[PDB]
């Protein structure tokens, strides 16, 4: 009540020094109520300043003046001024106008969308101020839609400047937390719009063991129900609810199947033609919700009306729940419409997510984005994105920029949805993006032409995809761990470069480049191979600091913008000198927890890393040379140290220290092997290979190898040339 | 035609000459202002020259040694001296790279790839240093001509050039610091030596004469008009040139006809980049390959 | 004005702000005694120390509470106010909309630097004549970002000296000065020669200027003004009538290199037309591509 301030017809509520909620009430009434976006106004005591006259108002924080002069809140009536100078004459909100600076959100879907689409603002602004509209109905105390709010208008004021991970915990304390999401959701997911039987299903399950691809999820695509089986009086086979016998002759016992081989099981529901006459459950779901079954009255989506929600929960889905299928993948594309004016995608997250957690702890829904406050219903489920260079090109900026409206685990159609065209090496680049990604779900549309499966492709691709998705079940326990910090501490997994480096330009200059976790930092590769190369390449930023590339050891010396160059089965992920890594020894072991960690430690500074568990906490700690691991608790885990190139300790029991001051700091990694392979692979003429390898080993001074490297006739030769003397300096 | 006249004052013979057109005479005045200054400075640079040229001209007679040789006279086992097809030795002191294709508009400069022997090397007209053994790209404004001299190089000029005078009354002695040197300057009636030796700089002659010394030890005049032998040490004299870094990467961007957005990116970066090797790499991410090479060109002369 | 501005602790006494929660005189030309403590408090001792007229430099929107656009207020207010000090005073500030005429000088303020903006700028000078507001001062030369040529400067500051008013200006980079003496000798002295006729022609400006104020007639008129029933007159954006003796055909497009000459196709009306530098004759009515190398300008006078 202290930070609640009354003036003419509006309300004013000091949250943080950086964070005031705005209202108008034409009834004098105020609302309290929680509403779709916002599920908490509890924030700790703060000091503001006021001058309050006859005819206006200033509110003065630490950040901002905000001002009302009364009357109808107007561009003119209701106005802030920030306390940074981030811009010259950009410091200045008006209500109901846009101004510069929005660093953007995210979208409801990229379906149809090939390559770049328009975003919806975030709460980040290079200015340093946003606001929050909240459009939404009030919700009821259990989390009914209850109507209209009694605060007609109704803004969040954010002017935390560039502290852009305490404007986003803010907004988490202000709309919800992102709750845990389960370890089986981290794993790799198989999925195709593909009408395979219960035998073909599991006979592809059992190829991805023999082929040494770990899985966690298997999705079933829409052919689990009647399709052409449904006479068109009814209209499509879109929307079922009824198993394909043919197909799935015994459901039960094919999930059960799935279960065994330790797999989560989703199936897909388009649920915008509701309950028709031909359904398995209609004739229950009729009876509950006194349907006229002699003239074949369907039950006809309605997510505002508790008895269908009910029908729908407990009569439709219950009994494919008791089937065994463990989530829903909700995949609604039929539009905004509602009675209430609430989005039918809203209900169906908020009210399924919900629903999801009566039968598993910590349980997911799989779906599309549906507006601010909606990350409170993981997973994000991006769609029908075309399958292009100009889509996956897009995907790393549109995933680091979710994090500006809180929604942190978009899962993408790895490889494209549909359309577009193939090649073989785009698959196997989007395939490193999604292993670097919030969530690494292979999909395809209905093509016979479109499968994910790695052996697909030739022996090369089909080998690298195999590593890669062994890799993203390496990093699990680094995944998990940074989804309780998600959970606790309202830290992204994915971050803009200027989450961390909020006054460095360049953060804001490398759009698809991100921080993995706090130990990692991507650039993927999203642009088609130079052929005369054998190697694509991105411009990669690299802050102030010793960088080693996380797979070869390569060293980069920041602070620098370099152009770095990958064979198609590399990619440019970068850890800083004193980085520690956990991960899995035993991606393939089915076990709930690893039995055995490999900390991969990288030399040069002191370093730390908390791994946070299901029922444990460990602490990995670098300190002048002496590596640490202690637990909470004890347990039979053996632990693996590799300490830059070496192996130093195998499958060590419980807690332990030991001395590195002592070993070999550096990789193997050097310039002349890979000056050779680089000069090796390139489609260029044999006189300029020799040439090139041989002034560079006989030229002396570094400055002169550079200056040989600039009279090359080949431009992106010389800028790959030069990446190996940069490292090499 | 201004290209063309800085190579004929670094030939054997300078004669201007046209065919019968009203519009081809090699009148300096028959062009623009800018072009017409030019073209009278390196007249007036030939006359300068001229003792230079007379005493190789007797070298050439005696002894059989050409004035123009191909580089590979003198470094017969580089592979890069039969890689610079018109790069020169003009006499013992000068290493000559003239630019013989049109300027690039966007640099408003022409270039030539120079290869600079083993040792360190200075743009005779700027005292640009480079650091030799190296192949780089050079780049000059169509007003100016790469020619370099030696660490060591004496150059003797007549400082009177439009003077009628059977020889010169005054010459001006250039020396580029940094290494010994020595100059036989053999004339009509006589031979002057001018030794430079551990920084002290002597001026012997086979008979005396009225003729006045200048000496300029790289940038500073030392000595005007002394009569006589003599010796002076230059010790405790500026060895640097003025030439600087700074000063050149500001008037290559002011010239430029690119972007007024990247100049401001480019000086602002590099004034602020302390790190050479950051320097190289900031100017590696250029989109403009050829100001890569000649912004590459100063950053080398400033390592 | 702002709690650490010089002139604040008077602004601060005379609006009763709170000055130990540092309270700032926010912008609001609405209000009399804002507009009062800006013109006497803020503006007035800066004019006490020397300064003449006011260059107003408003970008940040068109928002008031009365709304009245704050150029408005600011243009019609100032202009008023500096009337007190000097007689026939002005100011410089953008346009506010028809009627703001009565505010000179116009000010067009950060156009890009390139050849598109300058081949724009004949037209967009000579076309405002169409809702009276005549006096325009562009920034000659560009404003801001752009690229660099010494041609499109020499040909910017060209058309500068034949229209309203010849401002040179530039923004924040080392590299844009107008200085004559920036750019080579040719250029360097080209450009001394057209700022030297700038000066010549005050006469016929200041004539001109006192007819724009009595009779209603613009400096610079687009030629349909003088040839209404021509279609001619109507297909030649850039051409124009200044004053009542001269017509100009500026070149706005970079030259030629093999002719190393520039070129404007000209309307000639009927009659017999001199080029005004160098006396060329051309026999009227004809449209003629008309060629000039880059020192010189198309500028024409008829017989008597
Ligand atoms: C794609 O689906 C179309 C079908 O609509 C139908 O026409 O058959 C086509 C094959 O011959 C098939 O390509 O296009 C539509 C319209 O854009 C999308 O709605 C589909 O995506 C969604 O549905 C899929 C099936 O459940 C699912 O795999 C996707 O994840 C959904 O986004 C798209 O596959
Ligand atoms: C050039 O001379 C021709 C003349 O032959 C004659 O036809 O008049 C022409 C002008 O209308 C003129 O261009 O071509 C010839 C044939 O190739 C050359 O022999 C001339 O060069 C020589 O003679 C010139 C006159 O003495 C002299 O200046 C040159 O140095 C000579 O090589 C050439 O000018
Ligand atoms: C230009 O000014 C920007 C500044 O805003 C700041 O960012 O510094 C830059 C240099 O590093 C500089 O280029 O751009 C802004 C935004 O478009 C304009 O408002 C500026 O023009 C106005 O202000 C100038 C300074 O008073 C003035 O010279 C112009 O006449 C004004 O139009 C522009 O220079």
């Amino acid at each position: 009540n202290n930070n609640i301030i009354k003036f003419d017809k509006a309300r004013f509520t000091v949250l943080t020094e950086h964070l005031i909620r705005i209202e108008y009430s034409e009834t004098g009434e105020f609302e309290e109520r929680m509403t779709q976006m916002v599920q908490n106004r509890e924030f700790s005591e703060v000091n503001f300043d006021i001058i309050e006259k006859e005819e206006t108002i200033e509110i003065i924080t630490s950040t901002v003046h905000l001002y009302y002069n009364g009357g109808e809140f107007t561009n003119a009536s209701l106005f802030a001024d920030v306390k940074f100078n981030f811009s010259v004459y950009s410091n200045r909100w008006y209500f109901g106008e846009k101004s510069d600076g929005n660093l953007k959100g995210t979208t409801r879907t990229l379906d149809m969308i090939d390559g770049e689409c328009p975003l919806e603002d975030g709460i980040m602004s290079k200015n340093g101020f946003a606001v929050l509209a909240d459009k939404g109905k009030v919700l009821t105390e259990v989390g009914d839609i209850a109507g209209n709010s009694v605060s007609t208008i109704d803004l969040y004021l954010f002017a935390y400047g560039r502290d852009y991970r305490q404007a986003l915990k803010d907004f988490y304390q202000l709309t919800g937390n992102t709750p845990k999401l389960p370890r089986f959701a981290l794993g790799n997911w198989w999925s195709r719009y593909y009408d395979y039987s219960d035998k073909s299903y599991l006979a592809l399950m059992d190829k991805f063991t023999d082929k040494k691809v770990p899985l966690s999820v298997s999705v079933i695509d829409m052919d689990w129900h009647k399709v052409s089986e449904v006479p068109s009086r009814f209209g499509s086979g879109w929307t079922g609810y009824s198993w394909n016998k043919k197909l799935f002759p015994n459901p039960e016992n094919f999930i059960d199947e799935l279960h065994q081989r330790k797999l989560k099981v989703t199936l897909n529901d388009h649920p915008a033609d509701g309950i028709r006459a031909f359904e398995d459950p209609y004739p229950q779901v009729a009876q509950t919700l006194d349907l006229n079954t002699e003239l074949e009255e369907a039950a006809k989506f309605d997510f505002d009306n508790l008895k269908f929600r009910k029908a729908y929960f407990e009569e439709v889905h219950g009994p494919l729940e008791k089937e065994g299928v463990d989530f829903w993948w909700i995949d609604w594309q039929q539009g905004a419409i509602s009675k209430s004016g609430v989005d039918p995608l809203w209900l169906l997250n908020h009210y399924q997510y919900q629903n999801a957690q009566k039968k598993h702890k910590n349980n997911i829904i799989l779906s599309r984005y549906a507006g601010p406050g909606s990350h409170r219903y993981p997973l994000g489920f991006s769609g029908a994105s075309v399958i292009s260079w100009a889509s996956l090109d897009f995907q790393p900026y549109f995933t680091s920029t979710a994090s500006n409206i809180g929604y942190t685990w978009w899962s993408h159609d790895i490889g494209g949805h549909m359309q577009g065209y193939k090649d073989a090496e785009l698959s196997l680049r989007w395939l490193q993006f999604g292993v670097f990604s919030p969530i690494n779900r292979l999909h395809s549309s209905k093509s016979e032409f479109t499968s994910k499966e790695p052996w697909h492709f030739d022996a090369v691709i089909e080998q690298s995809m195999i590593d890669f998705l062994q890799l993203r079940h390496q990093l699990i326990p680094y995944l998990y761990s940074a989804n309780l910090i998600t959970a606790s501490e309202g830290r992204a997994l994915v971050e803009p470069l200027y989450y961390e480096y909020p006054m460095e330009e360049e953060a804001y200059q490398h759009r698809n480049q991100y921080l993995f976790g706090e130990q990692l930092m991507v650039a993927p590769i999203t642009e088609k191979m130079n052929s005369l190369l054998q190697m694509g390449s991105v411009e990669v930023w690299f802050p102030e600091g010793t960088w080693y590339d996380f797979f070869s050891g390569q060293p980069y010396d920041g602070k620098v913008s370099l152009k770095v160059y990958r064979e198609i089965t590399e990619m440019p992920v970068f850890a800083k000198a004193g980085a520690i890594i956990p991960l899995d020894k035993n991606p393939l072991k089915k076990e709930e927890i690893p039995s055995e960690i490999i900390w991969k430690i990288f030399p040069g500074a002191d370093g730390e890393y908390l791994l946070l568990e299901e029922d444990n906490e460990t602490k990995a700690e670098f300190v002048n040379g002496i590596f640490t691991v202690t637990s909470k608790k004890e347990s039979s885990r053996k632990h693996t140290i590799i300490y830059g190139e070496h192996e130093i300790v195998s499958a060590k029991r419980g807690e332990f220290s030991i001395d590195l001051n002592g070993k070999e700091e550096n990789f193997d990694w050097n310039f002349s092997t890979a000056l050779f392979r680089r000069l090796d692979i390139a489609e260029i003429s044999y006189e300029q290979k020799d040439e090139i390898l041989q002034q560079l080993s006989l030229i002396e001074e570094h400055e002169k190898q550079v200056a040989f490297i600039k009279t090359n006739e080949n431009q992106e030769l010389q800028n790959s040339l030069f990446e190996l003397l940069y490292s090499g300096k």
